[PDB]
């Protein structure tokens, strides 16, 4: 890892003020969930600070990176918002020197999720959704649910996200539904 | 193929009045969609009459048939409603002697859909959803859409289906989402 203040200082120039504020919220929320569920709070903190590092990077450069250097090529068919998580994990490793594989994995899957996520991945996934600045409808219920049921809170978040994409007639990454089904079948 | 009268004589004994009205509704809607989109109206009629042949068959026998005789085993993880289409396609061939592969596929995929459905599969899938006795919320828009945009009506139906399943926290068959995505991405 690395110093919190330096980390925040490094990410901020890559974010709008609104997104920087979001990042602080995710950080605070990730730490709290890390405490509550026995996750490493420092890895949670760091993954939270850099989760949106690539949010505003050039989309053509990011699609090229996926094609030329990264693993899951199918993401290219399912929406430009799917770029930043995987590309960010790559860029933070290459541009900042974060090599903590746990931290990078949590960044990598924070947008789509994946079946059988690690605790740290789940914490960042959910923190992103329920951080205090978010105003998606029904968030309060998910926040409350998060206090006692991490997986259930994640299921609830996925329902809201997938519902929204359907209403907007946008494509839905198949591994996001696989996450919903996996967690649901886990009960 | 078998004519309407004979086909109906074979399904009627296991149809309540509501189910009989469903059959006729699907049958007439399918014919109209066939007329509209240049599909075979006799195959549309026949597939419609038999689409729900296995609806009220023994669910344990059906699960066993999926296990012993059929290809897709994963269907058994996503709800009892997914049994009757593939098993019905099987039973109609074996018991009724219908070997028309176009008719049988239309029966097989009418509940879940698949990416890259034939026109006849699309007509039966959609006819089931928009037949006049169906009262699901938003149906009227879907019926209007169907008069001009078959793929769009099917997208709208999937949106309402998947949305409902998400809201009730039910497992969603992945190939149903693949269907949505395929039709969406093609337009
Ligand atoms: N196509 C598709 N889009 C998705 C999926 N999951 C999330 N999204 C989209 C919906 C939102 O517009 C966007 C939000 O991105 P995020 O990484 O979760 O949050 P943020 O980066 O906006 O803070 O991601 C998904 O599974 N498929
Ligand atoms: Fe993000
Ligand atoms: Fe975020
Ligand atoms: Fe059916
Ligand atoms: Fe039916």
């Amino acid at each position: 890892g690395m110093n919190r203040g330096k980390a925040l200082q490094l990410v901020k120039p890559h974010l709008t003020e609104h997104r920087y504020q979001h990042t602080i919220g995710v950080m605070e929320t990730a730490i709290d969930l890390a405490k509550l569920y026995g996750a490493d709070q420092q890895k949670a903190e760091l993954a939270a600070i850099f989760h949106d590092y690539a949010k505003f990077r050039d989309k053509n450069e990011m699609r090229t990176l996926i094609r030329e250097k990264l693993s899951q090529q199918d993401i290219l068919f399912y929406g430009d918002e799917l770029l930043h998580a995987p590309c960010g994990a790559y860029y933070v490793r290459e541009e900042v020197g974060i090599e903590d594989e746990d931290v990078l994995q949590a960044i990598r899957f924070h947008t789509t999720g994946r079946p059988n996520m690690s605790l740290l991945e789940k914490i960042i996934f959910l923190a992103d959704y329920i951080e205090p600045n978010r105003q998606f409808p029904g968030v309060e219920k998910v926040r409350t649910q998060a206090k006692t049921d991490l997986n259930g809170a994640i299921i609830s978040s996925l329902v809201n996200t997938i519902t929204f994409l359907l209403k907007k007639n946008q494509p839905i990454y198949p591994d996001t539904l696989a996450t919903y089904n996996q967690l649901l079948l886990e009960q």
